């Protein structure tokens, strides 16, 4: 199954070679879901564009290691202008919460996953009194990656590195959600320059 | 800007839903670089088949959450049958420890992209001696990146869950590196229920 990846792979990288042959200098940090439906190329990039950080739930914790540095060499390093926050529709963390089925995950030999899906449960919890006037499931998972977006965004825009780049009018920063059903982005929430502080 | 962002994945989408409206569970967890040159795409696969970890350098901690969390979910919930680590050549990181200029990053308020790279810069003064036949940054580059696939494979194969799944013939670990001058994926390492660690 190797043989078949590199196979694979081959027959990928030489019509690459021919397709765009000066691939062979981003402009955005996308963050976004490890989930296999999406990446960077929903936002109708080339490759070479987009610096991407794809994580399980898109879970951006502001004091964690990666985050700041991650917002640090996209900025500072390599002078990206988009730092683009980017949830999506059916997220299998979000769904593992609001099904109530993270407490069964230390169960099954994933009490890791129990452990870093915490945020999430918490959003979830937070969230009970607004959950109850959506009727379907449907609706209650679409508003939670909705709001997860919301979320994770608030918490990149207070970012020090971040909001030097913005004041300087050198960075925008946008959260996005990507419609698995569609492969649509919708504007969660924007943060410029211009925009009200 | 946004505008041109949501225009361009309009366009995409509708060029997705015209050759393939099917499109709208993964057999692989990809772990990348987040390196905009190369993504899970580079597998050569069809898209909704690859689960992707990306982050800068590929760093693979044994204590890391995320790994743990990520791993967890995709051997147990997800099922996957392949767990790839990728990195590649002419990585910044690397470089950046390599060229000796980590030791600039607190002076550009990149204090904790600079602690993010301890793992990188420890490899690079481990293999120090090991580098002194190489007389182009282009060979000690080289060597490093393929060092780095094999640092952060031999991490993930200790993890338990990667251990039980594979002794139990439900997995094969891939450790690969990209060479983004010519698209190829190179095997550095591989892991399998009949090979040893
Ligand atoms: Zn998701
Ligand atoms: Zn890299």
């Amino acid at each position: 199954n190797l043989q078949d990846i590199l196979a694979a792979n081959a027959k990928w990288a030489s019509q690459m070679n021919n397709i765009q042959p000066t691939l062979f200098s981003p402009h955005t940090l996308f963050i976004g879901c490890s989930d296999s439906r999406y990446n960077e190329n929903c936002l109708g990039v080339l490759p070479g564009e987009v610096f991407t950080w794809k994580n399980v739930a898109n879970i951006c914790h502001s004091e964690d290691l990666t985050l700041k540095a991650t917002l640090e060499f996209a900025i500072i390093c390599l002078k990206v202008n988009k730092v683009i926050i980017c949830g999506h529709t059916d997220c299998g963390g979000i769904k593992t919460c609001l099904t109530n089925q993270r407490e069964a995950l230390p169960k099954v030999n994933c009490s890791h996953l129990y452990k870093y899906l915490d945020d999430i449960d918490t959003m979830y919890h937070e969230e009970s009194q607004n959950l109850i006037h959506l009727k379907t499931q449907r609706e209650k998972s679409h508003y939670l990656s909705h709001c997860n977006v919301k979320r994770q965004f608030n918490r990149i825009i207070e970012n020090p590195t971040v909001q030097t780049a913005v004041q300087n009018g050198e960075l925008q920063v946008y959260g996005l959600l990507y419609n698995v059903e569609d492969g649509l982005l919708q504007t969660v929430s924007t943060y410029t320059k211009v925009t009200p502080k």
